[PDB]
């Protein structure tokens, strides 16, 4: 029954897209869907219309969405396979929260950089630390993938 609820969290997305942040269904099914999030507003990664592929293994009520940056991009939160450490989603959770929600936090991740939660051994690392590899990077890809 995650799909449905999911009807609201993706569909919502696609009810009414703003800006850094759109999902829907993409293969038709709510767990295979497609969310740009954005630099776009103030961003290290300013200009950088990212990619998130979400899957949904029948969650609902608890649905953590296993939200994934199909690019590549350098963040604590961002591990390699595009997985996010969000609060929202991981601490915060409740069937409250769209990816409409979600979205623009993970875009916030890319927009509001915290300098909290490491969830990569490196790339967490590299972001409170190897500032290069942080910002260079993940907007370069910004430049090169996003955009």
């Amino acid at each position: 029954m995650a799909l449905k609820r999911i009807h609201k969290e993706l569909n919502d997305l696609a009810r009414d897209p703003p800006a850094q942040c759109s999902a829907g269904p993409v293969g038709d099914d709510m767990f295979h869907w497609q969310a740009t999030i954005m630099g776009p507003n103030d961003s290290p990664y300013q200009g950088g219309v990212f990619f998130l592929t979400i899957h949904f293994p029948t969650d609902y009520p608890f649905k953590p969405p296993k939200v994934a940056f199909t690019t590549r991009i350098y963040h604590p939160n961002i591990n390699s396979n595009g997985s996010i450490c969000l609060d929202i989603l991981r601490s915060q959770w409740s069937p409250a929260l769209t990816i409409s929600k979600v979205l623009l936090s993970i875009c916030s991740l890319l927009c509001d950089p915290n300098p909290d939660d490491p969830l990569v051994p490196e790339i967490a690392r590299i972001y409170k630390t190897d500032r290069e590899k942080y910002n260079r990077i993940a907007r370069e890809w910004t430049q090169k993938y996003a955009m």
